[PDB]
This record gives C-alpha cells, structure tokens and sequence, in this order.
C-alpha cells in the first residue's frame, strides 16, 4: 500500500490541520505544564498555553484512526513560531510524552525528522502559507462555537468526490475564531457542548469513515 | 441531568470493562515506563507492561465521549493485583498523566475518591467480580483477533431495549483472549488490521452512538 504522495491532488482527502500549537523549545526541552509550572506561574503570564498533550492524543488518535489505514489524511501543525510542520501518514510515534517532546526538539532543531529506514523524511518543517501545500480542489473550513449546527456526514456527503477537504482544528490555549481568516472557506459547528480538539478530530474522521465507506 | 445509578438495572447501557490493566505503585508512584526504564530493563522481566497511558487515554476519550453525555457508560478496571475499580460517568479528570498517576496511587491507597463538592464517591474500588455489578440483562463480550468479522451497529442493533452490553477491551501488556474467559459470552472482531483500545473504544462507543441515537 502507498499512501498520499505530494504528487496526488487527485484524491478526496482529509487534510487535518491543527492549528496555534505550543511547541516552543526553551531552556533543551518544549515548553510543559509539568515542569515550567515555577517559570510561568512566577512570570504571570497566561498559565494556560502549555498545551503539547492534546496535539500528543490527536498525533495518537489520528495516526492511529483507520482513515490512516487507507491513507485519506494529512495532517500539518501551525505553531506561535510560525512553524508550519508536515506530519506523515507513514511515520511511527513511539506512545509517549517524554520521547515525543524531545522528538518534537530535535524536530526543531534540525527541521526534519528522518526515516530510520527508509531515505524520505517523515516529519518535515514546510513552509508558511498552508496554501502552498494544500491542493487546489479544497474546503477550507474551520470547528468554531459561533457557527451554526452542520452535520458532519451530511456536509462531506455534499462535497463531491474529487472536492478534498481541510479542517482546521484548535488545539489553541485560549482564542476566538479569527486565527485562521486568512484561509477559511467555511466555519462550521458539530454539537452544542464545548468538546475538544482529541473528540472533535476523533468525530470528525470517523464521521467521514462512516461517509467515505472505508472498510 | 442524573447519570445511571447502582439502583437502575432497566436501561440500556454500555459497561466498559479495561481488563488486565496495569497499576501497580511501587517505590510512592506508580510504574510508568518514564523513569522505571532501569529496573525494569535492569531486572529482565518484559519491558511491554508498564502501561497506563493507554487506559489514561481511554478515560479521557471515554469519559469526553458524548455516551458520556448521555450518561449511558459504566467503565470498569480490572489490574494485575485482583483490584476492579468503578470509574463514575460525572468524575472529572485533570488531563495530565502525572496527576492522574498520584491520583491513582491514593486510589489504591486509601481505596477511593471522594468528590471535592458532592458526598458521594467517584473512583471506587470494589469487589471481585464483575458479575456482583454487572446488571442481569447482561453481553459479555470481548474484541479478539481470532473472532470472525462482526458489524457492531448490527450487532447492537440486534440487541434489544431491555438488554445491556458490557464489552471486555484490552489495554493488556500482550496475552491472548484467556483473560476474561470466565466471564464472556461472545467474542468479536471489528477490523482486519490491529487496533488499539484507545480507538477500539472509540469506533464502539461512536457506533453506539449512531445505533443508540445520542443528539
């Protein structure tokens, strides 16, 4: 099996983007709420942003969700650095938080995470704008709280079969809706309660499982 | 709104057994494959174990789903050390894995969790076994590998109103389906490749939902 190449702006796919991430390494290590707790809550500055656990579940809960297993998604992540970051579909993730903080340093520290096997690199730092590497044929949309209710299976039910689609998703500290109005296309509300960014993306994907009949 | 009490044995619902967990506090924290990597690897005994962020994650996604906001979940834990533990659908977690760590460690210290505002407990560790709490109208099931191919929409679909359904999912170290044999009724497979139980509980709970009509 071969998954999405940059070749192919051919297939209907998900592009995933998980945008205002956390990954700040400081000092080497990322910027967490476990240990830089002294550091933030002594200079008083919105405790709030050490976010990396929740970009962590949806690097799990998406790279290991069965629209991988077809290899209908690619997922990019958008940092306060103006980081823009190409997560594989291909690319393994060991299980914890620890290894991936300092995989996540070492990403930014030489901008490219290599295959230990294979010669193509797996998490490669692309660069700013997302329209540059998204494809032309694309639904520029966005999770939101203002917006009105659209059902999910019904909404890629009418996009059409060469029509992909690019979420944007918050895993955000604390923000409105106009992180993104650059590049939205379409701001769109799935249930009433606040969810998150790990159940939202988790919903959202196999939502278009149950609509792209990946079985 | 009132979640499922002990009282109620009448709806539908889904008990969600985590069966051969891994919380075992040793020295006080718990074993962790952070920073237990030397005594383990040192003393030669199946690295492969030291497991909670995977049960950690099923507790996050579960108790985030929206069966959750129904109240139509029951999860239960059952470890290496003979302890079954009651996690409550309206228990609220701290998202990180070191609280939720030392938090399990005084749960197995003095054997419960108060609520910080209600009377009642909210992580109770109970007896064996699971039939005291598990209701009469009762699926012991349990997701295998060597099962045949079952639709879980059709086959909860082939459940009845009056008939309840506690499934039996693996976050185990590695062991085959001799785990719970005591205690299943069925056995059954949801996908020909290997799935985690983090998405496993997902795909289930996610399926119940579209067979159960949770809006």
């Amino acid at each position: 099996h071969v998954p999405i190449p940059p070749n192919d702006k051919d297939t209907k796919r998900l592009i995933v983007v998980l945008s205002n991430a956390s990954l700040e390494t400081y000092k080497y290590t990322l910027l967490n709420s476990d240990e830089h707790i002294g550091i933030m809550r002594k200079m008083n500055r919105d405790i709030s942003d050490a976010r990396p656990d929740i970009t962590h579940q949806c690097l799990l809960t998406l790279l290991d969700s069965p629209i991988n297993k077809a290899g209908k998604l690619q997922i990019y992540i958008q940092t306060a650095k103006g980081v823009l970051i190409e997560v594989s579909p291909t690319v393994r993730i060991p299980r914890t938080f620890k290894r991936f903080a300092g995989l996540m340093v070492q990403l930014l520290h030489r901008l490219s995470i290599k295959g230990t096997n294979t010669n193509e690199k797996l998490l490669k730092v692309i660069q700013n704008p997302i329209t540059d590497h998204l494809p032309p044929n694309c639904r520029k949309v966005t999770l939101s709280f203002d917006a009105p209710l659209v059902r999910v299976r019904d909404y890629v039910d009418t996009l059409g079969p060469n029509e992909s689609i690019c979420v944007f998703v918050g895993a955000m500290a604390k923000g409105p809706d106009n992180f993104a109005d650059a590049y939205v296309d379409e701001k769109i509300s799935i249930s009433n309660y606040s969810l998150s960014a790990s159940v939202a993306c988790s919903k959202f994907c196999h939502a278009c499982e149950d609509a792209w009949d990946i079985i």
